[PDB]
């Protein structure tokens, strides 16, 4: 409470530490005034333990995408504070793609196919995808392996974790659909080109925020303020350029405004879809 404690849920903590280090370090000094004196970084594995360090106070601040950031909300665990803009973006959605020479061609035909997602706190590689299902209508079953079957006329999905995965399944022929944000698809970590000529584009989602600073509940109003106020400036002050280029490339913040916070809504109504009816 001296201490600001910066995290983000993480299956990769040793490499996201980089990321949240030089941040951590402006920001840290310039809230020394509602009596922050030291920086801290605490990372957890999944929504559903950061909620928990959120609830419980060990962790106060965290940067993620808008449907990660509203299981952390309906968790009770934390609020929105600021609206955050990486890659020059403000909005991403979800794509679904399937190899050139597939049967498929829509959505629809995801029923008695195979689904590659990510892992269930990834708004872009889960929640929105099984949202999108849900709306049409489209059964998912939880798929045990790469063996398992849908049922007929249900579709099924198979969490392999990584965004490269979800890629590599589908390119060899092992899944039939994946899922990924139209930004990962032009990102070759994540999409390698010797994958993606052989891919084609079959559904998009609507777009939603990109991503969204959340703290903590009971965070004392002073400190909230502040930290508000200083990531407001870190976008235009130099001394925070390369620091926001290493927090997932952050190259603007900007307030909660009546459209982000009824849009934040809509998404949490529909992620607490995808939770009531995926248990």
């Amino acid at each position: 409470s001296s201490v600001l404690v910066l995290g983000r849920i993480s299956d990769d903590p040793a490499s996201h530490y980089e990321q949240l280090k030089p941040l951590l370090d402006y920001v840290v000094p310039r809230m020394r005034e509602v009596g922050i004196r030291r920086g801290e970084i605490l990372m957890a594995p999944d929504a559903r333990q950061m909620s928990s360090y959120l609830r419980r106070g060990r962790v106060d601040w965290v940067s993620e995408t808008t449907g990660a950031a509203m299981l952390l909300e309906q968790r009770g665990s934390a609020h929105p504070l600021l609206m955050t803009e990486r890659g020059g973006l403000r909005d991403f959605h979800t794509l679904f793609f399937v190899r050139r020479d597939s049967p498929i061609h829509s959505l629809s035909q995801l029923r008695g196919h195979t689904l590659a997602l990510q892992n269930a706190s990834s708004t872009s590689g889960y929640l929105l995808p099984m949202l999108e299902l849900l709306r049409n209508g489209i059964a998912c079953d939880v798929l045990l392996s790469a063996d398992d079957t849908p049922a007929r006329g249900s579709a099924g999905y198979l969490m392999v974790g990584s965004k490269l995965n979800v890629a590599a399944f589908v390119h060899k022929h092992l899944i039939d659909v994946g899922a990924l944000s139209n930004v990962d698809w032009d990102d070759e970590r994540h999409m390698p080109p010797v994958f993606k000529r052989d891919f084609r584009i079959v559904h998009r989602t609507a777009p939603v925020p990109r991503a969204v600073e959340m703290v903590r509940t009971g965070m004392d109003p002073a400190v909230e303020q502040r930290l508000r106020v200083v990531l407001l400036q870190a976008a235009s002050d130099p001394k925070a350029g390369p620091a926001l280029k290493r927090f997932f490339d952050t190259t603007g913040f900007r307030p909660l405004d009546p459209t982000s916070r009824r849009r934040l809504q809509e998404l949490s109504a529909g992620v607490q879809r995808v939770r009531d009816h995926v248990e």
